[PDB]
């Protein structure tokens, strides 16, 4: 198990434009296109991302390319943030994957609300951090996925993805 396999499980793979859990146009392995309700706007973002006129359908290779870019971007986003970097750096490789997962799902400023959780994670107060992470819109809206990610933070194992 690794970050790619983990996010592949949590996000799935769809080669046609679909709406994500929040109702937003998405493609591939959870590649958010736009928050606009316009399918045409979404198709435009897709074409821009792929570099060709797609009309809402991509290949597996194209999906995986976007996925690689997105995972890369998530990690880079963490390290660029002078406040988030220390927490990330304090973690083992398994928990780092859990951090990337959350960033991927909500954006580093979607994680702005997780300040208190982050503090407990840096303190390695795993059970306390786990309890705190669940007190969130995130957990309530996507409980199955949140439970998996939280278990990964609690244990530092891949048990939730077995
Ligand atoms: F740097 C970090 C992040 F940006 C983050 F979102 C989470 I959840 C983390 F646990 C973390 F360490
Ligand atoms: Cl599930």
């Amino acid at each position: 198990m690794n970050i790619f396999e983990m996010l592949r499980i949590d996000e799935g793979l769809r080669l046609k434009i679909y709406k994500d859990t929040e109702g937003y146009y998405t493609i591939g392995i959870g590649h958010l296109l736009t928050k606009s309700p316009s399918l045409n706007a979404a198709k435009s973002e897709l074409d821009k991302a792929i570099g060709r006129n797609t009309n809402g359908v991509i290949t597996k290779d194209e999906a995986e390319k976007l996925f690689n870019q997105d995972v890369d971007a998530a990690v880079r986003g963490i390290l660029r943030n002078a406040k988030l970097k220390p927490v990330y750096d304090s973690l083992d490789a398994v928990r780092r994957a859990a951090a990337i997962n959350m960033v991927f799902q909500m954006g580093e400023t979607g994680v702005a609300g997780f300040t208190n959780s982050l503090r407990m994670l840096q303190q390695k107060r795993w059970d306390e951090a786990a309890v705190n992470l669940a007190k969130s819109r995130w957990y309530n809206q996507t409980p199955n996925r949140a439970k998996r990610v939280i278990t990964t933070f609690r244990t530092g194992t891949w048990d939730a993805y077995k």
